């Protein structure tokens, strides 16, 4: 289950081939694990504020921590089972810093339970952020059926948001 040490040398999704690749996205990128799409609702607390005109904007200067399912390291379970260094299960997603984005972003929940493990609290529509060019990752900064999201927000743009409460 070891002989592989020292051989996960690779670090993007695209030095995987086309099957393994659709393997790593399928177990790691958030819009495919959590079967997200346009008309996902997302939600986060703010303040009043900040969305009185009804809109919200990506925040400039997050201290997030966020996974990158486009790029690999080492899992930490390949040695433990016989991951073969050029298939999706011997890696997991790397992590970095949202600063590394160069882009303003927003915090938010998705999931059944995202309400409810949520100041105001809003709701939105993931499609907004992604028809202006917003990406989103998983947020490694609730329980369950609630996952924690960061979904950019190009400099300039904004959503329209819902106050729930």
């Amino acid at each position: 289950p070891s002989r592989f040490v020292g051989q996960y040398t690779l670090t993007s999704i695209h030095q995987l081939s086309s099957e393994e690749r659709e393997n790593f996205l399928d177990a790691h990128d958030p819009m495919r694990v959590y079967d997200l799409n346009s008309e996902t609702s997302v939600y986060r607390t703010t303040q009043r504020e900040y969305v009185r005109n009804g809109y919200a904007t990506g925040n400039p200067n997050s201290g997030a921590i966020i996974a990158l399912h486009e790029e690999l390291q080492e899992s930490p379970y390949a040695q433990h089972i016989g991951a073969r260094p050029d298939q999706a299960d011997a890696y997991r997603p790397r992590t970095a810093h949202v600063s590394s984005l160069n882009t303003p972003s927003l915090n938010v929940m998705a999931g059944q339970g995202a309400l409810s493990a949520l100041h105001v609290t809003t709701e939105m529509r993931l499609g907004d952020f992604l028809d202006q060019g917003g990406k989103v990752y998983s947020d490694t900064s609730g329980g369950d059926s609630v996952e924690a999201l960061i979904v950019t927000l190009p400099k300039g743009r904004k959503v329209p948001v819902n106050i729930l409460d």
